[PDB]
């Protein structure tokens, strides 16, 4: 509809795949080369399905901060015959708050879905499904099961991936440039 949705659509059409684990179907953001991200609660194993194709996982790392606190981001290197467009230059360098964000989801359940979530707060600490979690972003949108892994963008920045909600608010894990140097 406008320049928020334009940037969101470019990221979705080139830099997302559908990932399936034993824990469900997720939006998965490709960042550069064969490196992608997914919520840690997807429980990535040795094999994952990518767009319904059996794919070996070359490496997987569940990120934690230097206090040994969950960040809810798993970085995955996929045994795929093609690289992602490099979008590292759209990642923020620091923790921040944002205006006018879009949450974009692409799965079998929610194809080509874009949600204007509005203002995004640096919320910080969240007890997410019982697990203490840091670097959480919050938006005041009533997000639903099936949105996990959804990409949060502003015009020109890829800022986070959706990891949960409480029925009134949605929560994303921050993406930072330093995760992918
Ligand atoms: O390839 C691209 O840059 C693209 C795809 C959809 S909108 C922009």
């Amino acid at each position: 509809m406008g320049p928020g949705f334009d940037f969101a659509q470019a990221i979705m059409k080139k830099n997302t795949v559908i990932a399936r684990t034993e824990k469900g179907e997720f939006t998965m953001l490709g960042v550069y080369d064969r490196v992608a991200v997914i919520p840690t609660h997807a429980s990535v194993g040795e094999i994952i399905y990518i767009n319904d194709v059996e794919t070996r996982v070359l490496d997987a790392c569940a990120l934690r901060d230097l206090t040994d606190t969950n960040l809810e981001i798993t970085i995955v290197k996929l045994d795929r015959n093609q690289k992602f467009r490099d979008i590292r230059h759209f990642l923020p360098r620091c923790e921040d708050d944002y205006n006018d964000a879009v949450l974009s989801v692409h799965t079998s359940k929610f194809p080509n879905m874009y949600i204007p979530v509005g203002q995004v707060t640096n919320y910080g600490f969240l007890n997410l499904g019982g697990t203490p979690t840091h670097r959480i972003l919050m938006y005041n949108f009533p997000t639903r099961a099936g949105q996990c892994g959804g990409v949060v963008t502003t015009t020109g920045k890829v800022i986070g991936i959706h990891v949960g909600g409480n029925g009134a608010q949605g929560f994303a894990a921050m993406l930072l440039h330093s995760y992918f140097t």
